[PDB]
């Protein structure tokens, strides 16, 4: 077994949460160990706002998400063709420029199924309402 962060903890520590469809592996980040990928948008879950003003889609849909295997994640892994929910920040600067204009993946892929998605909702919803 692989411990993972409670899913309150996770919506706490991701700012933007989204679902999509990995198109191309892309290039590897020998520095992390760590590779990216084209993304083929569907819906955003939460921050859609911020993806709006901190990155340059290309054809109107589609990222690059990065740090794919990271070991500190336990579900880091895929291939083209797959569909998940993406937990994910956008790059700091010091980040840049290997991984600018790009999002990174800050917790475990989860599947897409109707009750991830419920899930991710409410936990989403209710960390709101404290507002």
């Amino acid at each position: 077994n692989c411990p993972e962060r409670e899913l309150q903890r996770r919506e706490e520590e991701a700012n933007v949460v989204l679902t999509g469809t990995v198109e191309e592996i892309m290039n590897v980040d020998p520095v992390h160990h760590t590779y990216s990928c084209k993304v083929r948008v569907w819906r955003y879950l939460k921050g859609k706002d911020i993806v709006t003003h901190e990155i340059l889609l290309d054809g109107g849909n589609k990222v690059v998400i990065g740090g794919f295997g990271d070991p500190l994640i336990c579900d880091n892994q895929v291939s083209t063709g797959d569909t998940r929910i993406f937990f994910v920040n956008p790059a700091p600067q010091y980040m840049w420029p290997a991984h600018r204009n790009e999002l990174m993946l800050n917790s475990s892929l989860m599947r897409i199924t109707l009750r991830n998605l419920e899930e991710v909702e409410h936990c989403v919803e209710e960390h709101r309402k404290l507002l």
